């Protein structure tokens, strides 16, 4: 019925994560914090290429990150946008856990 | 705990729309079908450039489409991925309705 509503209904992609709306979904259930990587999966998965054992691996390059951080208002967030290295648990050559931004 | 959950929780430029998470939110309210355009808003907006009067317009060019379809289980979805032209209602140079895939 309008452009912004069409966008929300039918367009899957913005670097600008809508924190209040995505953090309130079933998957995030209003938790205090989540980091989103604006990237294709393949370059993220490549971080763990050739790693079989469970290991924490910092990226050798930076990615575009959206951090949703809760305010004093329940399930209301502020968005921080940055580029940085991040750390993942690699297992069977795939990321299984996001460990942290800038450092393991 | 695994690469699929990692993707759902932290990767934000995917063609794999998380149907089960998104289709339950207020805008979709567990409806049986929704088509998502794997794109940023600008090239989608551009379809309706200089189209003023309410008008159904098929794209002259293909986009990546991710169709969430309900399974035999209510508000549980399969994802069908394709490239195709699609049809929109344009008004005031913005798409306001998704009319269908491949045809108006």
């Amino acid at each position: 019925q309008d452009w912004l509503t069409f966008q929300k209904k039918h367009i899957t992609n913005t670097r600008d994560v809508d924190c209040d709306n995505i953090m309130s979904t079933n998957l995030f259930h209003c938790k205090d914090k989540n980091t989103f990587i604006y990237s294709r999966p393949e370059p993220v998965k490549a971080i763990c290429k050739g790693i079989i054992a469970s290991k924490n691996v910092l990226t050798t390059s930076e990615f575009y990150l959206s951090d949703c951080n809760v305010t004093s208002r329940p399930c209301k967030y502020k968005l921080k946008k940055s580029t940085n290295k991040f750390c993942v648990t690699c297992e069977n050559q795939a990321p299984v856990h996001f460990v942290g931004v800038g450092s393991c």
